[PDB]
């Protein structure tokens, strides 16, 4: 395990899962505060009300991000509390903003700063969400004054956050907010998140003329067959196409793969929400590209799926979600992406893995956690002696947080939270993770 | 209830039996099923299961202590046809052994012929997917009848197509775990004429008046809203649970407003041959319902079938559940005024709940409350005329649950799977003492 | 026939009038498609078509030496409403002349308000895939109300919204020639919402007793062979043509057979608003028929709708359709069992053939024979008491037929283009003297 | 209009469409006599029944072929002839292909034999046809015995003609025999054709030990968006698809195009009847490739199609088949080709043309069909100077004969055949080609 001084650490969160604060300081409702709120779509209808408490102990979680040496925190901003009313800026919300970046520079911390996080505002969902259009504005007009206000004290910017999860998992499958099962609404809601990505890169490089290095983040989960069967082989072939190409395609060769338009096809019956110049811009030219990566999929092909693919059995360990530990799988990612993709340096933007994680006598010896990030880790700096340029790692997450669907119960968090008291306690990964970036300095 | 109101307990033959590879049974779609990686919670099986074969006399006992007027039983297809044609007289010697030791108790056998252990040699040839597979149970029936019709109290053909066919072909949850909407509208056909002939065998050649029906699994399907939208999804949730079976049954045809949503994937129907239709509505005796739940649902722009699960705030079972008593009667009241006349009977009701064994006993007075509801809602139908003559509690013993394997537990008695103790539960003396009071208001 | 039976001829305004940006008249959807490549023979227009427009008084004589009780029409909307919103008084004179020119004349004017001739404005808009659509036919029915109901003997809202809505937005045959089967059946829908809101405007606004309702073609559909897959075939023909149709008017509700077949391509039907089918089945007074042919289909895999034409054996039109009476009486017969009691009137029924002019002479026997026949039907089904009020003889003028432009001859009176000479066949001849034997058969 | 001296001159006809003594020499029914005799399938109930009699009159035709000065002759062997019963060898079938070849090689004239060309015996349909997997057996027997026997008299072999018209033509749009409309049908009738075409491909190399040239003949029709929108970017694609690539993908990729097998999921929802090896078979090495071409098409976008395509509008020339003349577009293909397909020698087996020839005075002025066969060796001159490697052309036809589902009201000849009286008569198409062909011999 061995990394260029260049190479960058990170940790990383985002507003919705660790801020609190829900109705405080001009904060209106985003789909995920409804969505908590509607009947079967989170765990026992948690909610991110409270959370971390990270908007007023932000300076507490600066300490812990400065004693971790981190070069880098990754951070999002809440649309809502920029824009609680379409075409109302809030200075309180900005400020806020601006105080954690400008602290952070101070602790010589570089802010990686996520603009769409997944907590779209209200006001935007009762217009269509991303399904309209005009969605892009809506965009453009957050990135505009994030532009305008953080510029200067930013290190890097992401303009999404997974669109496949804001685009597919929330308005296909259902499982993320607002909870569409509407192939129609989900390819025009990914479209718009991949214009407004390619229109805020064109604002920030051309009137902002700023030279601060933007991209985008997608979660890639590589796919593998079953068997060697022709069916077997069409099935990988869609749920790489459903879970990554779908993306990667727009945006490093501006198009949409033309066998999955086919697939979809079945709900999809016109593709003219895809205007000229779309994906020109789409693919407008970034600086670097982000990954969230945690695993692969195995799968085979049903005759009764739509999508011609269903999960496979697989026999790997699994963290607890469930997922499987997949670093050899992580090596394969990277090497394609540089085979079929681009040459960009890539960040990993996240990284991380939730276990069945046990508080004893105020310790918690994540070993299982350690483990993961160790394998991945050692596959980062294997792929850097192949010349795979990975930049920097950023470790998801800083602290326990409200994950989604599941709410509190998956903990993906180096340092432990106690959700009633807000104590913050660092784990054995925390202090592991701390060292192995000591070790790098030297 | 009536006098001649007939209460029961039920099991299947794959569930308890246990001794999986002796007196000539050779594996089902189910052994094999449970060895294949993912399919069954924890690679559960029933190699053992309850140790039925072994045990009959104990459980038979426990049956007579019960007071039940009826037992209900499988009669496992590998036993008695363990390769394809070659019949084998141990196995048959198990099922004329228990029928008549329960004839000897006072106990009525309600004996079901197919419940879902379709021969591994079956399978390899293509299974109910296959015309074929007609033949096949017929020669099963055909020897089941021959050796136990003057033994047996009634016959029931089928137990659960939409499981056998759909949820085993189509959704790949049950043996031999397929997805495949033609292969399941095929196994279904085949099933349901199997029935039909089975039904004409013993009524024509065998000249049997044993009463005879077939048993399906209803699920009532309620929309969330009133928009046009959930009614189109309670219809296909209901076509596809229900009138899938219920049409060709009674009325001879299947609906085609299902028949076109299904040709997404099916792309011919003429697997449906000359007759096979007038077959399958052949007269029967009874008509046998297995009742569990309803589905409330709403629509889904992104399925094929237009329909997906909405939330329930009712009170659930911990198989998650909804307990529904009222969606029963709404059921019933149906059936009576869209399909059938004939007497029904409950030939499965009951519950899998969280059931903690504590200094010997089982204090499931869930499952007890659970039931306590139903019978009520039968009692009150019966009441309106909807003439339900009988109840029988799925189920006797606590045993294998399908690809849930033992990890829920449906039983009024208790099994311990280590030592295979039977503890009553609660339940079991409660369900005891309900029979004893209605046989105690009749007039002796 | 019955002393109160009515005898008719039939047109529409874009097939006859021309003067097509005369009298404050703008671009209508059809004078647009008749100018895109591919889209109707020749590019052949309605531009002059008859001239009717302005040979108005020529026509008028014409149909009152052919002795017809009733003369149906159609009214130009793009005549009335050139732009949204602003009516055009002009374009009303013509029909309030027309009108009253023909009352003078002891002929009843049986008035069309859509027959296919939408507004490029309201087009521009998105036609009638925008839910507006149906207030813009709304204020067009309003002002023709307020200025013609006291002139008009009958009322129809729509003519043949499966040609309106399924061929012109779903398989591109007529305009405005989209393939698009969500922007199809939102027309459909639109179009006969609009026939519901201007029947409920005309019998409560307006308090009117005038006699209104709507034309639906209907083309009667058989089984080449009794197979199911066959049967499946009928089923979903008749679903798309017909079904569609009579089942929101008659039942307040659409077939959902349909709904999951269309349901390939639509995957909402939340356009369906609470009220609409109330609306759409409000009561009417008659219910016209427009009836050309059967169609004989078959079964076909690789169809979305599992169905295709087969072959037929039967005489046949210089459309190459059918001449099928008999299969006109099922029909008939199959609307009394299952859907109405409202009086019929036949809307239209005729034939093209391939006509000779010579020596001045059309010898269009093979026209009066296909005529003779359909009204021998009419006149057995009213023995039948099925209730056929009127026939109208489509049509008194040969026209511009859509797509086939002027290759397609279906007048009994014929047309020279290059002159606008009018030149009876001997159809009208002989309709004319079939008018006469009617009336001297009834006592004065 | 310069062609190497190796470049070679053909013309072509197929048994059915010419032969004739339907019931002779010991001929059992095709797919095709049956399909005539159904209501509504072929115009007038026309038939191949005498046809232009050419199973009798061989040496008249011989003779005008050699008055032609053409280099070769391609035409094909009737299956019902050599197997009028399954199993059953008929060696009066086979004796007059042998005589027939023999008087060709006799003449100097090269025989460039087709296997099939659609006449598919009905004892084969009787059990699936092509559906039935076994049809690569069916089809092997009849292939060995035409290599047992004419080997060594024929100059080159082409295993199948147009599986597109004889898959998807046939078993898909129902318009050729035996007329089904079936999507799950077609591809596995598609599948065996091509696999029977690997198969007696690797028997004639392999066991034979030949060098024979073998080659497959695929029709190919360029296709064109109406408009630069991604929708008709769609169309052409799958109509594209449809109508080429699903046939050279596997023939020469070893590989069948996914974005088509997506969209045919639609109908066909498993891909199980393409067998390990079927397509390292049908890839099998061949000495040619053979081209069909008669037209492009322009296509457009449809929603309400399964394959998302439609003709559009076009406003160039037309042949009396309706079908574009289109030059251009054949050197679009043949680029296209060589781009991404193969470097094999090319021999154009068929290009031609259908106009409503006018017999006056004993003569036909088709000065139409001339236009069109001249635009087209031009076409193949300009490609052959670009390095494109058209080894030959053949004129599709030398005979008016019994075009299809059209019948005798179709004329695509070169020499005029009254179907009463059988006489024959040059037509000026005839004389033209026949110049053309002295011209470029000097």
């Amino acid at each position: 395990m061995k990394f260029a001084p260049n190479f960058v650490f990170g940790t990383a969160t985002s507003s919705y899962q660790i801020e609190g604060a829900h109705d405080e300081g001009g904060r209106t409702p985003s789909i995920w505060d409804t969505f908590c709120d509607t009947d079967g779509k989170v765990f026992e209808k948690h909610n991110g009300d409270v959370a971390c408490d990270h908007y007023h102990r932000f300076e507490e979680d600066i300490q812990h991000i400065k004693q971790l040496g981190v070069d880098t925190y990754r951070f999002s901003i809440a649309w809502p509390r920029i824009f609680p009313s379409k075409g109302q800026f809030n200075p309180e919300g900005m400020a806020f903003y601006k105080t954690l970046a400008t602290r952070l520079q101070e602790e010589g911390i570089k802010p990686a700063v996520t603009l769409y996080h997944w907590d779209l505002p209200m006001w935007a969902h009762e217009e269509g969400g991303w399904v309209n259009r005009d969605s892009v504005d809506w965009f453009l007009d957050f990135a505009r004054v994030c532009f305008e206000e953080l510029d200067g004290i930013v290190d890097s910017w992401i303009t999404h956050n997974e669109p496949w999860c804001a685009g597919f998992l929330s308005y296909h499958l259902g499982q993320h907010a607002p909870g569409h099962t509407d192939m129609n609404e989900a390819v025009r809601a990914v479209h718009h998140m991949l214009l407004s990505h390619g229109k805020a890169v064109e604002m920030l490089k051309g009137e902002f003329n700023s030279a601060t290095p933007i991209g985008i983040t997608l979660n890639l989960a590589p796919k593998y067959a079953k068997t060697d069967s022709i069916n077997d082989q069409i099935a990988m072939n869609n749920a790489d196409g459903y879970a990554n190409r779908w993306f990667l395609d727009p945006i490093f060769k501006g198009q949409y793969p033309v066998d999955m338009m086919n697939l979809f096809s079945k709900y999809v019956h016109t593709y003219d929400f895809i205007h000229a110049g779309d994906l020109a811009t789409i693919s407008t030219p970034c600086d670097f590209f982000g990954i969230n990566f945690y695993s692969r999929n195995l799968v085979e092909f049903s005759a009764a799926s739509d999508f011609l693919h269903k999960d496979a059995y697989s026999d790997y360990d699994k963290t607890g979600m469930g997922w499987d530990i997949a670093p050899s799988e992580f090596k394969d990612l990277i090497r394609r992406l540089r085979a079929e993709y681009t040459d960009l340096p890539i960040y990993i933007t996240e990284n991380g893995a939730a276990f069945d994680d046990q508080l004893v006598d105020g310790k918690i010896h994540d070993q299982n956690r350690i483990d993961y990030v160790a394998q991945h880790l050692q596959a980062v700096s294997d792929l850097n002696d192949e010349g795979m340029n990975i930049a920097g790692y950023y470790l998801w997450s800083l602290l326990d947080n409200f994950e989604w669907s599941f709410g509190y119960d998956k903990r993906f968090g180096i340092i432990y939270v106690d959700f009633d008291t807000q104590e913050r306690i660092w784990k054995d990964s925390a202090h592991w993770y701390a060292n192995v970036i000591q070790t790098h300095k030297a």
